[PDB]
């Protein structure tokens, strides 16, 4: 029967995805000391992707295949022709296995290659050029920029978020913790922000926060991973409604806003990824390039980290909050770049979106499909001056934004 008159044709898609659910990367004395309760153990070694984690990623891959078939970019049956789908992953187990899980869902039994750099025992500069010393952060500028975004000091920052820290204290049963019961001394109410003062540390290669701010960001992420993993009682059963989830994860999102979205950090850290993305999106005779991948092509899946998603958002002025997903940068969350050809005049356009499983979709292990899709937020490029009716940025305008956002000294 007669369907919607096609207005745009999908021509290429680049998905920058966070790795899936992975077991907490560290078990520290400080984590022991801020709660009287025992942290539940995990079925895999520290930092590794869990089997359920891979299954959640494979659901997104399945969904992406269905919708890309609907958009006419992939064939309904069969394996994608050689090179039509490419997968690049960071060197970590959790990212390589994420790449494999997405391929297993997108194109089961097609043995699509998950490419990495040659040495998997060393950091890949594409996913953070600061880490291998390709470039350095400007200490004065990063310090000023982050402190300003914090409200002027980290003390201002925590002071505005007392509600969330006390919610974290409740979930930990902090008052009955060793940090609290051993304090000096007994007549002062115990406070997480005050027992662990937080400072901003800026070095050439890294920015971090100490004390309660970074501890809170880690611990609230752990609760969310317990939830997504199907653990019986995340937060020892003390997280019972969605207001509580949002409140807790606000501490995690707030640290990412400071450390990973601040452009003075994000532009540098995202520069190699920016170049790769623009390479994949630009019409051009196909050519073997980074990782031995031929670009451009139909679908490129990049398996990285929440920081990468946050850095790109910061560099490109893309803002988002995810309905039903308390974590702004959730396991498996995808920043989705698409090149669309407008049929009326054959012009080229770039759309950006953020695709993600809701927390309940992870909790219930909900298989995804066209009738049960993941969540999805349409994004705008804040700096784009040439938009079409759908909010996309012209190819030329996207290229200028990337050329201004990137830092040449951080390129590969
Ligand atoms: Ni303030």
């Amino acid at each position: 029967g007669p369907q919607s008159e096609p207005e745009l044709k999908l021509e290429s898609v680049v998905i920058v995805s966070r790795h899936g659910v992975r077991a907490p990367t560290k078990a520290t004395q400080l984590m022991q000391d801020v709660t009287p309760d025992a942290w539940p153990t995990w079925p895999v070694k520290l930092g590794w992707l869990t089997p359920r984690g891979g299954e959640l990623i494979a659901y997104l891959g399945h969904y992406q295949r269905q919708r890309l078939v609907a958009d006419g970019l992939l064939a309904k049956k069969g394996c994608p022709q050689s090179g039509q789908v490419a997968i690049i992953a960071d060197v970590d187990e959790r990212t390589r296995k994420t790449g494999e899980a997405f391929a297993a869902g997108l194109a089961p039994d097609c043995a699509i290659t998950v490419h990495t750099q040659a040495d998997t025992s060393s950091p890949d500069p594409l996913f953070n050029p600061l880490k291998t010393g390709v470039c350095q952060l400007d200490n004065a500028n990063v310090t000023d920029a982050i402190l300003s975004r914090a409200g002027g000091s980290i003390a201002d920052f925590t002071g505005h978020r007392q509600t969330a820290f006390r919610e974290l204290e409740r979930v930990l049963n902090f008052p009955q913790s060793n940090l609290c019961l051993k304090r000096e001394k007994q007549d002062e109410s115990c406070s997480l922000t005050q027992a662990l003062p937080s400072e901003l540390k800026v070095s050439a290669d890294n920015v971090s926060l100490t004390g309660a701010v970074s501890l809170a960001s880690m611990l609230t992420e752990i609760f969310l991973l317990q939830q997504a993993q199907g653990m019986p009682e995340p937060g020892w059963g003390r997280i019972t409604d969605s207001h509580q989830w949002n409140t807790l994860l606000s501490l995690h999102n707030a640290q990412f806003y400071l450390l990973q979205r601040t452009p003075e950090v994000a532009r540098s850290r995202a520069t190699p990824l920016l170049d790769l993305i623009k390479t994949a999106l630009t019409p051009h005779p196909p050519q073997k390039q980074a990782y031995g991948v031929t670009l451009p092509t139909s679908v490129l899946f990049i398996a990285g980290h929440a920081t990468n998603l946050a850095n790109l958002g910061g560099a490109l002025e893309l803002n988002w909050t995810l309905p039903g997903q308390p974590d702004n940068t959730p396991p498996g969350g995808e920043l989705v770049f698409e090149r669309w050809r407008r049929l009326s005049d054959n012009s080229q356009w770039i759309q950006v979106s953020l695709v993600f499983q809701t927390l309940q979709q992870m909790r219930d292990k909900t298989p995804l499909s066209l009738n049960t899709p993941p969540g999805e937020v349409k994004l705008t490029l804040a700096g784009c001056e040439e938009r079409n009716a759908q909010g996309m940025c012209s190819l030329a305008g996207f290229t200028q934004i990337v050329n201004e956002a990137r830092i040449p000294a951080c390129s590969l």
